[PDB]
């Protein structure tokens, strides 16, 4: 059974990574495999669940990754962002702090994050990371805005206006220039 399980192994991993994710799903189906656990196997397919649709499903498969390779970045990320998306915040958050001090310049996960952070109500964490996120992109609006609603949910109003002032100051630069392209 061996020839038959590395055929749909490596053609599948290799659908997944070029961005094939429905023949990805067709390939690794075939090769998954609970009991006898592969984590390449299960975070390319779970990436491929979640891409076509079966969020849960790919979740959990992540799910099931990320405790057989605790440490493993790539599992964590994807896991993390995705629990950020179906607002799974608290799980978000644990995996957010170990990608963001594993990859330091990784603006998406800081700024997700924060994101999360602010959700739970913690809006003192959120703002350091998104003072983090600020220092990766100075220029991105976005985290300016998002600090200012922070700040507003404190009541901190006098800390939150500078900030939506930078914002609109910056997003007035972005989309034009984008549109300008």
């Amino acid at each position: 059974d061996d020839i038959r399980q590395v055929y749909y192994r490596d053609k599948g991993i290799s659908h997944a990574k070029a961005g094939r994710y429905s023949e990805a799903v067709v390939m690794l189906e075939q090769v998954y495999d609970a009991d006898a656990f592969d984590v390449e196997v299960a975070l390319h397919l779970g990436i491929a669940y979640v891409k076509t649709g079966a969020v849960d499903r790919g979740t959990e498969l992540l799910e099931r990754s990320i405790a057989d390779a605790p440490d493993n970045i790539k599992v964590a990320t994807v896991l993390g962002l995705t629990y950020v998306q179906v607002q799974k915040y608290d799980l978000a958050v644990p995996l957010l702090v170990k990608v963001a001090e594993a990859n330091p310049v990784n603006f998406n996960v800081r700024f997700r994050l924060g994101v999360a952070l602010d959700n739970l109500g913690r809006f003192d964490e959120a703002i350091d990371s998104f003072k983090i996120a600020l220092g990766l992109r100075p220029n991105e609006g976005k985290v300016h805005r998002a600090i200012a609603y922070s700040y507003e949910q404190m009541g901190s109003h006098e800390e939150a206006l500078p900030h939506f002032k930078k914002a609109n100051e910056l997003d007035e630069r972005s989309a034009v220039e984008l549109a300008l392209v």
